[PDB]
Order: C-alpha cells, then sequence, then structure tokens
C-alpha cells in the first residue's frame, strides 16, 4: 500500500543513519524556518478558510510558537545532544557514568485540526531535532491546512524520512497497524484509549494530548476587571476551540453577574457588538461540531449570545448562568464559545467538584490571595496549572506541556520535546584492569 | 470480589490525604527498613527454597539493594518533592514558573520471580516514596517468596494502602480490570503487550521492563582473563536467570577457544568441579523452565557442561561454541546457565547483528580500545550499556534503568522512580494586576500588518 511504502522509506532512510549527525538534523530545521517564512500567505489562506482565522492570529496565536521552537531548539540542540555525566560512588570513582542520548528511530505525529499547524508541527519540530524519521498524519477535518502541509512538507524537507500521510480515519487506522518507535496524539480522551491499543501491539511508546474540561476557580474577593478579560481571551480565542481554554467558570453566586458584566464588556471590546463582522473572531470547524455546541446551550439560561449562523458556522459568544453541573454542557468538553458559570459555596467545595471529576489538561484559577491559589494547586491534580492568567502556561519553553489521568500521558516543548522524541541510555564504563575492590562479589562467599 | 475490595480500600485511604506528608511516606519506607531487619532469616529461606539462594548471595546480589533504595529515597524525599523552580522569560520574569510534583494515586506492581524480593519491593520503595498507595501482585512462580509477602508486608506497612494480591494468571487478568493510575510489570515482552493493552482502558501510563538477549561482544585484542571472569559472573548467578545477564557472546573465531578456557577457569574457581555441590551456585525456578532451557543445549556443539538433574532443577554451567544464530537457544532469550558463543568477523559485523534483532534491556562490550566502545554504543541502541563489566550498570542510583523497543518503556531507580510515579505538573503563578505588556495580545488585532 501507498502507506506501507511511505512507512517503509522512512525507516530505510533512519536505518542508513543519515539524521545522526546534528548538521542533518539542522538543516532541516532551517528548511522548515524557510517553509514558514516562505508560504506565509498560504499558511493563512488554509487557516482562514479552515477555521476563520486571520493573517494577524495565523501567526501571533499559531505559527510563531512553532518558529519559537525551532530557533530554541537549534541553539540548544549540540549541549541536549552530548552525553551527560552522572554522579558518581565511592566504588565507581575510576568508572565513566553518562545518559547517552539517541533517537528512536520512526515517529508518528497524529495532528488534530483546532490548531492544525502548530499541533502537527510543533511536534515534528521536537522528533526532527531527536534525529528520527517523522510520519506525520494531518487531521482531515482542517481539509485546507492538510492538503496544504502535503504539498509543501516535501517541497522543503527530506522527502523519504518526513513524509505525509492523506485521508481519514481508515487511513489512520491502517496507518497505525505500521510499526513506529514513538507515536504522539492530540486528540479525544476516547481515541487515545484506541492509539494506546495501537501502539501496545508494536509495544510502542505514546504522547497522548487529550482532553477534559479545565476549570476555571474565581475567587470572591480579587480584581474581575483583570479576571474576566484574561479569562474571555482564553476562552473565545479559536471560537472556544482549544484544548486548554477554560472550559466552565467556578465562583460564588455573589460574583456571578459581576463576572457576566465584565466578561460582557471584555467581548465587546474584542469582537465589536456583533461578533459576527468581526475579523478576529473565529468559526466552528464542522457542521457536526456546529449542532454538537448549538445543542449544549438548549435548555440553558442565556446572559448574553445563544445564536448561531449554521451556514457559515459561527456560534455568537455565549454567558450561560446558574448552570446544572449534570446537564450536557457540564458532562462533555464544551470546545466552543459557550461559557457556563457554575456556582460553589467555598473553595473546599470548589476542590471537591474538581476532584470528582476526571483529571483537567488545564486548571486555572483567579486569586489574590497566595494561599488560595497553593491550597488549590496541591489538594487537586491536572496536567498543568495557572494561576491568574489562561493559556499562556502552554506556550513557555520551560513549562513541559501534558495531561494526567484522562487528559493524557507524556509531555513536550522545549528540552522535553528533545528527551521525548528519544532514547535516554544509561551507561557505564570500566578499565579492563584487575581491581581487587570487585573481588568480593566473586564465588565462593565467605562463611 | 477480593481483588476488587483491595483496590477499593487501597483508593479509599488514598483520597483521605494521608500519604501526601512526607512525614508518612518516611515512615512507611522506615518500616520497610525494619521488616528487612527483623525478616532477614526469613527472606533468606523464601530465597533458597525458590531458587537454591543462600544467606550471602540473598542479601549482597538483591536484599541490599532494596536497602540502598531505601535509605538513598528517604535522604532525598524532601529535594525531589519540592516544587522545583525552572528559567523564566523576559516576559514571565515577575511571575513564578516552576514544576509540581504530586502522586498518581494508586499505582500497580506487578513483580517477576527471578529476583522475587527485588522486583516487588524495589519498584514499591518508588511509589511509596512518591505518595502512592501501592498494590503488590507477586508472582507465583517464587513462591515462597510470594507467601512470605503476603504475610509480612501488612505487619510492617499500612493495611489498606499497600495490599498483597495472590494467585496466579488469572488473578493478575482480573486485577488489570481495576482503574490504576500507573502500573510498572517486570517480565516478558509478551505479556507487556497484554499489560499495557489492559492499561489503556482506564490510560494508565505504565513502566514495562521486558526481555531480549543482552549481547556480549569481546575484542579480539582485550585482556580475556579479566572479561571472561566478568562474563562468566554476570551469566551464572541466579542460575542464569537475569534479565541482563549477558545472554550470548559474539567474538572473532581466532579467540573463541581462549574464552572457552578462561570461562572455564572462572567457573571452577567459583563453583569448583562440581558445580552441583556449590552452596552458590542456583537452581531453575520450575520444571516448565527446566525443560525450557535443556531443550536449547540439544543439537548443539557443547564445549563445557551440558548436562542437567530434572529431580533437582540443576542444570551444569554450559558452554556452547560456533553456535547457529538461527538455532533455538539463539532465537530465545536463554534465562539459564548456557552460553552460547557466536561468531563474528569484526566489529562492523556485530553491530549489524545486534541491530539485526530486537532490541536488548542491556548491551556488553569488552575493549580495551575507546573508539570500539565509543562506535558501538554510537551504531547500536539498548535499554542500557555497560562496557567492561556486566550486571553493575542497573545498581547504580545515577543511572535510571530500563529498556527500549521490545526490551520494555520508561525507567526507575532512584530520582527516576520518584519521577515515574509522580505527575510533573507545570505551573505558571502570575500576579493579578493590570499588566499593561499583555494588552498587544487582545482582539481587536492590529488592522495593519507589520514585518514579523
Ligand atoms: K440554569
Ligand atoms: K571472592
Ligand atoms: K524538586
Ligand atoms: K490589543
Amino acid at each position: 500500500s501507498k502507506i506501507s511504502e511511505a512507512v517503509k522509506r522512512a525507516r530505510a532512510a533512519f536505518s542508513s543513519g543519515r539524521t545522526r549527525p546534528l548538521q542533518f538534523r539542522i538543516q532541516q530545521l532551517e528548511a522548515l524556518q524557510r517553509l514558514i517564512q516562505e508560504q506565509e500567505q498560504e499558511l493563512v489562506g488554509a487557516l482562514a478558510a479552515d477555521l476563520h482565522k486571520n493573517e494577524w492570529n495565523a501567526y501571533y496565536e499559531e505559527v510563531v510558537y512553532v518558529l519559537e521552537e525551532i530557533e530554541y531548539m537549534i541553539q540548544k540542540l549540540p549541549e541536549w545532544a552530548a552525553d551527560e555525566p552522572v554522579e558518581k560512588t565511592p566504588q565507581t570513582q575510576q568508572d565513566e557514568l553518562y545518559i547517552h542520548s539517541e533517537p528512536l528511530g520512526v515517529v508518528l505525529v497524529i495532528g488534530t485540526w483546532n490548531y492544525p499547524f502548530n499541533l502537527t508541527i510543533q511536534p515534528m519540530v521536537g522528533a526532527i531535532a531527536a534525529g528520527n524519521a517523522v510520519v506525520l498524519k494531518p487531521s482531515e477535518l482542517s481539509e485546507n491546512m492538510a492538503s496544504l502541509l502535503a504539498t509543501i512538507i516535501p517541497q522543503y524537507l527530506d522527502k523519504d524520512l518526513y513524509p505525509v500521510i492523506n485521508g481519514g480515519v481508515p487511513e489512520t487506522t491502517e496507518l497505525l497497524k505500521e510499526r513506529f518507535d514513538h507515536i504522539l496524539y492530540t486528540g479525544s480522551t476516547g481515541v487515545g484509549k484506541i492509539i494506546m491499543t495501537a501502539a501496545a501491539k508494536h509495544l510502542t511508546p505514546v504522547t497522548l494530548e487529550l482532553g477534559g474540561k479545565s476549570p476555571c476557580y474565581v475567587d470572591k474577593n480579587c480584581d474581575l476587571d483583570v479576571a474576566c478579560r484574561r479569562i474571555a481571551w482564553g476562552k473565545f480565542m479559536n471560537s472556544g476551540q482549544t484544548c486548554v481554554a477554560p472550559d466552565y467558570i467556578l465562583c460564588d453566586p455573589s460574583i456571578q453577574n459581576q463576572i457576566v458584566e465584565k466578561l460582557k464588556k471584555s467581548l465587546k471590546e474584542f469582537y465589536g457588538e456583533d461578533a459576527k463582522k468581526s475579523r478576529d473572531y473565529g468559526r466552528i470547524i464542522s457542521a457536526r461540531h456546529f449542532q454538537r455546541v448549538m445543542g449544549l446551550i438548549e435548555g440553558q439560561k442565556v446572559a448574553y449570545g445563544g445564536t448561531g449562523d449554521a451556514a457559515t458556522r459561527y456560534i455568537a459568544p455565549t454567558i450561560l448562568t446558574d448552570v446544572d453541573p449534570q446537564s450536557p454542557v457540564m458532562q462533555e468538553e464544551i470546545f466552543g464559545p459557550v461559557l457556563p458559570i457554575v456556582c460553589v459555596r467555598s473553595l473546599e467545595e470548589a476542590i471537591q467538584f474538581i476532584n470528582q471529576r476526571e483529571k483537567p489538561l488545564a486548571l486555572y484559577m483567579f486569586s489574590s490571595n497566595d494561599k488560595v491559589i497553593k491550597k488549590m494547586i496541591a489538594e487537586t491534580s491536572s496536567g498543568g496549572v495557572a494561576a491568574n492568567d489562561v493559556i499562556v502556561h502552554i506556550t513557555l519553553h520551560s513549562l513541559p506541556f501534558g495531561g494526567v489521568g484522562n487528559s493524557g500521558m507524556g509531555s513536550y516543548h522545549g528540552k522535553k520535546s528533545f528527551e521525548t522524541f528519544s532514547h535516554r541510555r544509561s551507561c557505564l564504563v570500566r578499565p579492563l584492569m584487575n581491581d581487587e575492590g570487585l573481588k568480593v562479589r566473586y564465588p565462593p562467599s565467605p562463611a
């Protein structure tokens, strides 16, 4: 099959040793930099057609992070790839002890549709830097980006090492029968289980970046003007379609109306009176998802928004009040521009609420009280945490990005990408000279 | 059922919060120290009954490593558990950025039979140190150790947090239907696939310490006296039943006879002329494995040994020459005292031989040439590597132990155990005050574009 042949060619190119010199890896990273610069308008056009992004947010909410990762990895690669001496003991003073990093082989990256350039290419950057071949499977839901990447990746990168596999679910299923040395998947919790099951057939390690509902606790006595503008930015970027969007708010009933008012103020600042006319507001990816999200508004009290246009997949920025946690909007990841507010009567109740649910990819809290922030962190579990902001924690080189429990396993970004896509091999090198200190270990044992 | 109740109790005890304070964790680790001290003779008796170990090798080839791990983890725990600040950026210089470590919840450790104390309790030590409840499933093949641990663990450790599950494969299968937050398994490559498949049902992360045939390349130019003594020791300890035993030798035909002679010399020093009379030589774990290993001698050119006694499950230290790489002894992990020598014409042929096979848990090479060592490491892949010795690389606090490919995924020992059994949670904590620098990110976007 075309899929088997592409994987075979990637594996043969890897086994040849081509990717082992750092110079080769850096040439391919530099070719990706050239791709991003030269294909800027094409990338914008694809993101506009798939998701109703514009030239500014295509770059500053997505493509820029890929460029930043490439530049940082090129700079750090020689230090990261070096053998790393480790601590000795009195018995091993004359030995060399070190961790050797080496590629895994052929890595598969399965992209997702909501940031279809970042979530295909940013993982690829780390896997290239670690010396692997990298097979890419873009999501078919972001059809324009998928088509674009199939054309431009082989225009810039080695054609055997870094192939792009076209198609949808059947092609991904077929691809998952192939033998890889690591799989990174971004997507749903349910498909994560399918990926891990396929990986098990070849003992392939996985990095799974999955889902959940990221809570956003807002403390009673905090600056709501600052808080709600930050929350609205993260919730409504990309029309709500972000893995670490603040999915829902938990707050004391006494500040619910203040939160609604300040979110509304920020939304009008951001997108005007009619967000359908804002160049900065996105659209839902597909008709299925449009219908799903609109269904989540049914039965709810709409404090703002609540309307949609099926033909162009516009959903107005929507705020829901006094939401029943058992209702549908509170029983699935929303992934759209619908923000429910759930009342809780204390920090302790908020912590209980979060812990009774599955572990989220992100947890957010807004408070001016350092003790509240430390307590909530200490008593909950999530992939990552931001206090007093949203989104930003997954964009930083020094903070590995990943989930826990149902939100995933493993992590990447920065140095952690290099580690994730390598094998870290413990090495002990001893002199081949008689050593009296060793003879105690040989039989016969002493009486 | 019994299994479901033990896991339910462990999860409830974890949710109570009792494991979170470091004081509690250190108490449980100190209780394991006390168990090792007070149950010294019982542990030896169980290893003697299971594997024909004695009081010396029970301790110095197994129990001592658990003790050292406990002592090391107790002293380091507060540093390892602390929030870890990380590098800031100009845009985050006024924030706090750090990695917060927290327990996973309920960890399952599935032990194996060949080092039935170490490969149950050393992983448990790490999981306890990281604040988890830990369910233990000992292997039924080391029956005396399995029964002993079911008795003594609850005498020393918290009863609800740290239960021991009895039984064989049917009970392990039932246990794998329960929801855990991490599973560590030591055993075969084949069962590792079954474990990972069961883990996928709950998105449970796994550490799999699996199998393979660890090659041992001996350079033509090296000191064969020193090399063969070290090889013999690692190969024949525990009657060959070690996950990182040097499984087979690769060497130039010109040195095969000298290797045989020096292996024989060391074997005679270790165990006498008749190894069956040595208190230091072990026995095969079970009748099934006795028949399997004996089968691997059939059809082979025997240089030394080659016989066994089914009644005691003794297999003589055995060396095979001019071994066909396609023959049974070279097509499965031996896990017994049968050492095949396979001939290669060069280092390059040895590298190719190793690379055509699945990635082994350990790779060994004996050479006084630095370039040979560096080239073999650079051109192969294995879980870990030792040059000029065997076994020892997996006993050091500073060298994580684990496989790659078919020999496994993940690692543990020392700080790596604490990390493996924790979630490392990235945290950004910003002041809640207006910050003008943030406003660039908010829509509306600039209507005119500028250079990037
Ligand atoms: K309501
Ligand atoms: K001795
Ligand atoms: K620490
Ligand atoms: K602005």
